[PDB]
């Protein structure tokens, strides 16, 4: 099923779909939004629905040492990797901090 993430403004965006010509590897329109934190917080939202809070979460993952502003001149890119089965392998990698942390969520058999 459709699976978007929580993007800036407490809102879901289907930035990648079940049938994104799988498998594939998208690496754009993905940035850390959390001014009020120093971390990234992906929430994984099954369902088609604008608001993130109104859409079926079953998944989330976090990684600390991050900012939108160059508070410590970070280096962060978050990837949308879609697997053959259509699993969303959602991955944040800090090249500056040397952190990697990544999360795998199916996008099938659900409602």
């Amino acid at each position: 099923l459709s699976l978007g993430i929580e993007t800036m403004g407490g809102v879901m965006t289907t930035l990648i779909a079940k049938n994104t010509t799988i498998p594939t590897k998208h690496s754009q329109v993905f940035s850390t939004a959390e001014d009020n934190q120093s971390a990234v917080t992906i929430h994984v939202l099954q369902g088609e629905r604008k608001r993130a809070a109104d859409n079926k979460s079953l998944g989330q993952f976090n990684l600390d040492g991050i900012n939108p502003a160059p508070r410590g001149m970070p280096q962060i890119e978050v990837t949308f990797d879609i697997d053959a089965d259509g699993i969303l392998h959602v991955s944040a990698k800090d090249k500056n901090s040397g952190k990697e942390q990544k999360i795998t969520i199916k996008a099938s058999s659900g409602l």
